[PDB]
């Protein structure tokens, strides 16, 4: 399948993309603003991650550190990020079809845009302002909106005994982005697509 990864953002991201254990792709690339990168994902892919990540620092080894999203210290991606990171998050050619979704379970940085640019599903979307707004307790002083997990690290918002329900912080990322999921077992927003589709992720959307 075929991902443009378009920075609509003001200012310059670093995009990455991953399956956890290996790069997908170059595996991340700097996108300054109005910026488009192209990448090839392998058909069956499952569990693969986009995302941005903001203000980072980069040697001329593709050494070095970013404020949100940081992949162990690497342009090129092959691990995920560190939240907080707003995810699209993408399982391709399971049985015939490809399923999509934007997730908030490990926070927010920067508002996305996951859609098709081929026929037979919808996009979905999470473009709020979630940091202007986020609790005192969940801001990032890197930037960005934590989710509670990683700041508490409780069953109840990590989900650990499987069994866990929405809370205070999980009911705010979903006011304000009901399209992406806001903990691990809330009612699935996921989409499911023609297999094979191809996509478009779009940052910062509206502005």
């Amino acid at each position: 399948a075929t991902f443009e990864i378009v920075n609509r953002c003001s200012y310059t991201v670093w995009a990455a993309a991953s399956k956890g254990d290996a790069a997908l792709d170059a595996g991340g690339r700097q996108l300054n603003s109005g910026e488009s990168w192209t990448i090839n994902v392998e058909p069956g892919t499952n569990g693969g991650k986009i995302w941005a990540r903001t203000d980072c620092y980069f040697d001329d080894s593709g050494s070095g550190i970013c404020k949100t999203g940081d992949c162990g210290g690497l342009l090129r991606c092959k691990r995920f990020g560190r939240p907080p990171t707003t995810l699209a998050e993408f399982s391709l050619n399971q049985y015939g079809k490809d399923y999509i979704d934007i997730s908030n379970i490990k926070g927010f940085n920067v508002p996305m845009n996951f859609s098709p640019t081929t026929r037979g599903c919808r996009g979905v979307r999470c473009a709020a302002d979630i940091v202007g707004q986020c609790p005192a307790k969940l801001k990032a002083p890197g930037g960005g909106c934590n989710d509670a997990c990683t700041v508490f690290q409780t069953s109840e918002y990590c989900c650990t005994t499987g069994k866990c329900g929405p809370t205070e912080y999980s009911r705010f990322f979903k006011r304000l982005c009901p399209d992406a999921f806001s903990y691990v077992l809330d009612k699935p927003t996921t989409v499911t697509c023609p297999g094979s589709s191809n996509y478009r992720v779009t940052f910062c959307p509206t502005a």
